[PDB]
RNA sequence: UAAUGUCG
């Protein structure tokens, strides 16, 4: 039919600690399905983390299960938030 | 929960 939203197999993440790395999100997101890419962009002004990230699955049903089994979770002693990404020109086609 | 998806 079509994509679940303005994006496909992508998940926004927030509430992360400044110590969280792409290996932490990979270890947290892998049991729900095959991960295909991960992003943790720094502030682009001071080279520091902002407590948010993105994760991307090989399948869309794995991203839906990840929303259903990782939202409101807790990483590094802080509560996280997880959902599909907001509308914007994505790096993908 | 919000992005300049550290340019691949």
């Amino acid at each position: 039919a079509g994509h679940m939203a303005t994006t496909k197999r992508v998940l926004y993440v927030g509430g992360l600690a400044e110590e969280v790395d792409d290996k932490v999100l990979h270890a947290a997101f892998i049991p729900f399905g095959d991960i295909t890419d991960i992003q943790i962009p720094l502030d682009y002004e001071t080279e520091k983390h902002r407590g948010f990230a993105f994760v991307e699955f090989e399948l869309a049903e794995d991203a839906a299960a990840a929303i259903d089994n990782m939202n409101e979770s807790e990483l590094f002693g802080r509560t996280i938030r997880v959902n599909l990404a907001k509308p914007m020109r994505i790096k993908e086609g």
